[PDB]
């Protein structure tokens, strides 16, 4: 389609400058976007008890650190009990984001569903009434929204339709948060499971990007306006572990061959990487000897956070221990984005934080 | 995606089985799924008050009528708060119908949003949880379901988006409908607005379909459980108006080359056409000199209803004179549904049922 | 796109018209277009050297067959070199065969070349200047075009790229013979070659064949003015066989599913049947008591001429037994174009004609 | 598709490399590659004859240039006459061109042809035995090919047909080339021909790219193994004229958006601009405060010659004086390809370059 109108200056100013303000230099995304079901499961496993105020009481630990974390931390991906909620002297977490400078995000999808006939695969679904959703998220203080499609590798998938049908409600997805002042954070993930090798995996992302753009395209996204959060490229989780060179010059290729230099930058998923995994290969990733015309930094939810349960593990008096394992983490982190960090410097971290069957 | 599977055995029996009962010989559909809003728009005409029970009314007027209907009319299209609604002596409307023999259909869709950066074009929500509403649909006594697109002619439109995402909702609404034993009736309505030709009707027109049927190939929907819905091929509503016989041929024409023959039947919708342009229009195509591999019948609302609604007035007492006129239009359409209406014989019927921009 | 120019009405008529009459009641196509090398292959197996000549003495026992012949034969798809040969006397070939009532057509394509990447797969080459290459053969007498592109079934083949490179190629074939006056028969062959079942097999063909008429709709191709030279659908040549009631009930539905009934007819490929299989297998599917909107019948080449081969041995003396094979088997198909053949009337016929390999 | 193989390491390598030094900083390309017939006009206007060796001589004069041309011209597009002629002394202009260190490229389209039913569009045709001609091209010494597609800008056009024709014969082109050993320049031309705005030029621009790209990875084209060629970005011939700051913007947008950074450079075709518009817009362009990931340069025709033959006039006491021309053009060329030129350094040049009517 030829004819068709670009956003007002206005609303392109905002995008773009919403967009610049969370890949800022040594800054990326805290994800603590977990539903009630998925929050229960990471309280069960140290020893607590998944009630609205054990998860606000985490929450609280989390949007109450030090300010020292804005330095490291642009936005924070919020699930919609949260943005309601308060800290424990009644101060509404949104305000207390805010006063760090911490730019506000929300998960607006309702999860995935099965493509009757396929081999297994889903889309994703949530459009209905998205656009009044994000005027009300919006005038709530969110400025940036997460929409997760999956895509599973598999003898057959992701086939056609999958890639296709995701590829479609990724860019419905994306210019309705626009239409509605909010940058859309585009999360195609390749799923890690299976036996793969480096080459398929390649192969897959290459495929599924290039269909993205497309979609964006066919449905006139601002590209400035918008974020890709894409999985890095690895063998699956049940094969040889590869090199960080070897994960970095796969991903590098990938994006170099698929993402346009217009979008403004690229936050990783950590899918089941530990926590070191995840930093030492998005340092690598900055360290690739080919132009890179995009912010490269990290949109990690457990990599950020499996230390900070173990230590807190449900008791007050170890706030300032999870606290500091975030603050540690983040710095990390916001190292790594800028192809910086030293391997084994931040600690040990955690063990896998893989967790299979997803979408399905 | 050529590794696919198909419906079992059961389902496809029982899928084709419903649309083979819906456009048996001389039958047609009753579209009465207008919403709150629409319902009241038309009982204001009439001078009635739009209160609940005052649909409640009209609705059971035309469900009480005598079941020599049923000879004419396979199945009636609800609106969700009609499903659950009940006669005076208190049966439930459901019941009414289905003893008459009459198949109960739904409507599922979520009305039109605008896709932005278009010029003025839509798409149609209504996606999400429709698996489990259609599961309820069906517990509830519904077998098949409606879902309306709505596709304008203007001096670029419809575009190649509009055509993409149009033929892609319907493809996925399809697949929903059927993997929860719903026939799903595929409704890509062409708008009559604007002063367009009969040429640019077809032309539009064979486009559209093309992309429905590629749409519904690509996401595995079997076709011999569907039926489709389409707009007669006519020129614009403020244009010179063309003879039955042009209508007829521009039409079949138009669904012979893109309508496959595994595709169960056509149910006409009638647009702005009169009660009785309708009748004779639909007669005319039933008597073109083409191979016609489907069922040629209608889906009629305003069409069937007009006479009824102005016999009627709102007084009780006009109750079997209103119930008559719908008698006669449904007899009339059911002669046409087998080429053998002569024009004129039911009466003349209405004025225009043409209510301009329906997309917004 | 929805602006564009259908065929003037006298194009319109003059292919549909051509068209029709190859599908008449009762007749197929024989394909007698052999390239030297392949006709080689075929006189070597009776011990006669391939010259010219002895090409042309087999060429002239064909022709020269009773008029009877066109009773069942309403065309002939010729190899160029044949189109410009004479028989002994020094009439034309091209004359003998019009002066009998016979259409002639001719092969255009120039081959298969590798999709460089693809997993051994193909697309057909032969677009360049064929404009002028048609405007001369239409000249010349013919009347119709074959193009011929291949289809692997494998691992993961055909892929979607293979599927889209030769439906788009068909399509420019198509259009570029129509602007010619030349009706073209579209010609996307699945192979029977591999161990894959009949589930298999009907999934590619009804894939490949929902892109192949998207594509012609693309580029605004007059379906009524093209045949369809499809592959029935059976089990791989490597696979327990199939009864003929299984093979046509998967044709059957197959074509049902995907070709519009615009199309004026369908001229099935034998692949590697033998003449027995063949006709059997043609007959059935005239019998398939589902509605089948187009003619169905045949375009053979070796089906009709491995006996006839076989009786003549190369030898004046056996000119007439040789014609007489030839007679007896486009009886016997003209009989299956009706759905009329019964089983063995026409003899045992030729042992299997399979030959592995097609596209490289 | 996702199953597919990557070119062996050594192609990749051999590719790279060549467009790697295709697009060296200050260096561009001369395309000298113009028909007979073109050729003619050229040399008509002059005031000289169109015969073989007035051509021959002409050539003569461009590449017996001092050696110093080597620093500003990186290589030469020829037309298939050209690379087997000889100098007067009987030197090969291909040995000639190979010591001074330029690379050969080799223009191997055979010319446009109309799409059947559009509305006066085309697509580009020779593909036919495009893989042995290429081998043979690699032989003689061509490392690159050439190959332009025509797009025009009208009421209804490009279609949607058109792009995706153009696309898909564009990947086909760049694949068989690859396959050979030689870098496909893409050239998808957007005609300058019309009265449409900047606005108008940039969405059609950006349209056709991202089909350009979907379609290249839909084939598997090594993307670091390939040049674009496309126009600036630009209003109509017939509107009113930008800014080089205006153009440049727009045409940095237009590639930001759609040009994968994995693609080695940008050589840009002058369209109906003044040799002087020509540089000042390729150094503007240089100048944009975007980031730019591609080597953005000139690939220039009638841009780099128009003075040259001015200045000659077909005497041959004008050699020298050409000659100068030339280098003095390519200086400032390759300077504006580094974003150092200083407008109006180079003299003043040619008027308008433009001549209406590419396609068709």
């Amino acid at each position: 389609t030829t004819y068709f109108n670009y956003p007002s200056k206005e609303l392109q100013d905002e995008l773009r400058e919403i967009a610049q303000k969370i890949v800022a230099p040594g800054k990326g995304i805290l994800a603590a976007d977990e539903s009630g079901p998925t929050m229960g499961k990471r309280l069960q496993d140290i020893g607590v008890e998944n009630t609205e105020d054990n998860r606000r009481a985490y929450r609280q630990l989390l949007f109450s650190t030090d300010p020292k974390l804005a330095e490291n931390i642009s936005g924070v991906i919020l699930f919609h009990e949260t943005l309601y909620q308060k800290a424990d002297d009644g101060t509404p977490f949104a305000e207390i984001l805010k006063k760090k400078g911490i730019i506000l995000g929300i998960k607006v999808d309702k999860g995935v569903v099965p493509l009757f006939g396929s081999e297994d695969e889903v889309t994703t679904q949530g459009l209905d009434d998205l656009a009044a959703r994000c005027a009300q998220y919006k005038k709530d203080g969110c400025d940036f929204a997460k929409w997760r499609c999956v895509l599973k590798i598999g003898k057959n998938t992701p086939s056609y339709q999958s890639i296709l049908e995701n590829a479609n409600v990724l860019a419905r997805y994306a210019s309705i948060c626009q239409s509605q002042r909010i940058v859309p954070i585009v999360e195609p993930e390749v799923l890690p499971d299976g036996d793969h090798d480096l080459d398929r995996a390649q192969k897959v992302t290459e495929t599924v990007l290039a269909a993205v753009y497309k979609a964006l395209s066919d449905h006139h996204v601002y590209l400035e306006g918008t974020l890709l959060k894409p999985n890095m490229v690895t063998a699956g989780q049940s094969a040889k572990k590869n090199t960080p060179e070897e994960i970095a010059l796969a991903t590098v290729q990938a994006l170099r061959r698929t993402v346009p230099a217009a979008v403004t930058g690229v936050t990783f998923l950590s899918g089941g990487q530990s926590e070191e995994e995840a930093t030492v290969n998005l340092s690598a990733i900055n360290n690739v000897p080919l132009i890179r015309p995009w912010a490269l930094t990290f949109s990690y939810g457990r990599a950020l956070q499996a230390s900070v349960l173990r230590a807190w593990a449900g008791k007050k008096e170890n706030i300032a221990a999870g606290q500091n394992e975030l603050l540690k983490r983040a710095k990390a982190n916001g190292d790594a984005a800028q192809g910086k960090y030293v391997a084994g410097s931040a600690g040990a971290g955690s063990g896998s934080l893989f967790v299979a069957n997803h979408a399905y």
